[PDB]
């Protein structure tokens, strides 16, 4: 009964839909070239998304309402890809204000942090528990929400796209992770030239050219099978580096 939850993962962030209404506000006042957006509109198609189907039945499909209305052109040479270094990533494009994560744009900032789940056949939000993506099951409302915006700006992107990973952790580049599982896989080499990872270490750990990584050898194996130029490169001193890309 009551003491049971559903699910192993965190439930819907509190007061999810405020939120995502009030992000979407603000995101209109920052960006005035989004402002032709209804945000009533937008949460209405993102809730249209997950509210009372079954978490782990959710389809792309079901979030192609609300891609809709968040359509948004940025500029495709311009597109910087993260995996597991998300703050660093966010900090970089917050003082190089003319490159862009996902986050950056309307439906990232969005969704960006949050955890969101229905019910199925009831019209309830799940605030006590969602899905967690490896021992519950994959096709979640936020897995799926992330796996449909990531693919659709992967295949936007063009010319040289970078990608920043932690130097710091055991998989540099994993292939399990929305990086490397959707995003990699849509890049089109009919429209992108290069990728080019920027590899950021950790600490005083600057002694090894980390792009000679067992899971870089990987990624630039899997870059060259999509006949793209693979590009890597050591950041040695991520303190001194956004130091200097504030301060050039
Ligand atoms: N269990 C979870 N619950 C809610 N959100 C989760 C989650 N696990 C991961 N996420 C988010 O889901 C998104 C995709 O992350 P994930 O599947 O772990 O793989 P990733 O390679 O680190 O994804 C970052 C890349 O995917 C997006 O397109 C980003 O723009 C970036 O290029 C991220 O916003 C995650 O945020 P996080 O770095 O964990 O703070």
């Amino acid at each position: 009964e009551f003491w049971r939850q559903t699910w192993s993962g965190p439930g819907t962030t509190k007061r999810f839909p405020e939120t995502v209404l009030a992000r979407c506000v603000k995101y209109t006042e920052i960006h005035p070239e989004m402002r032709h957006v209804d945000c009533q509109s937008v949460w209405d198609a993102f809730k249209g998304a997950f509210i009372s189907k079954h978490p782990c039945d959710i389809t792309e499909e079901d979030y192609q309402p609300l891609m809709k209305l968040g359509t948004q052109t940025v500029p495709c040479n311009k597109i910087l890809l993260w995996s597991r270094i998300k703050d660093l990533a966010h900090q970089f494009t917050q003082v190089q204000r003319d490159m862009f994560t996902l986050e950056d744009t309307l439906l990232g900032y969005l969704a960006d942090d949050l955890t969101w789940c229905g019910e199925f056949d009831t019209s309830k939000i799940n605030y006590q528990s969602c899905p967690d993506w490896r021992k519950d099951c994959s096709n979640n409302p936020v897995s799926v929400f992330w796996k449909t915006v990531s693919r659709r700006f992967a295949e936007a992107a063009c010319d040289v796209v970078h990608v920043m990973l932690d130097g710091s952790r055991s998989k540099i580049f994993d292939k399990d992770s929305t990086f490397g599982s959707v995003e990699v896989h849509n890049l089109q080499p009919e429209k992108v030239q290069t990728l080019e990872a920027w590899v950021i270490h950790g600490g005083r750990e600057d002694s090894r050219d980390l792009c000679q990584d067992p899971t870089i050898k990987e990624l630039e194996s899997i870059i060259s099978k999509r006949n793209i130029q693979f590009s890597c490169k050591n950041i040695y001193r991520p303190d001194k580096f956004l130091q200097c890309v504030k301060n050039p």
